[PDB]
DNA sequence: TTCAACTGCTTTCGCATGCTCCCAACTACTTTTCCTCACACTTGTACTCCA
């Protein structure tokens, strides 16, 4: 389909213009719900003392 | 004059597409905190050879 300009981070998403991929509104709230999910690193200190 | 010219634009369909990793698999040495007791000196109480 031609040829291959550009690319940048925008994306349609309201049936016409576009309210998407606007940067980093997410992304302080997205790299403090990484790491809760999975457990138990052990990482431990005075913990374990008592496990 | 005589001649090319190369640029411009148009149908026909259309064929229609062109600094080097990032992460697996091997492996290895090192990382991290724990664990159970040897060495040696010293101190006691005794009985020896002390005049």
């Amino acid at each position: 389909a031609g040829v291959i300009t550009r690319r940048l981070n925008l994306t349609t998403n309201a049936t016409g213009s576009f309210q998407s991929s606007q940067l980093t509104n997410s992304q302080l709230l997205q790299q403090q719900q990484r790491q809760s999910h999975k457990k138990f690193k052990k990482l431990i200190g005075h913990e374990a003392k008592l496990l």
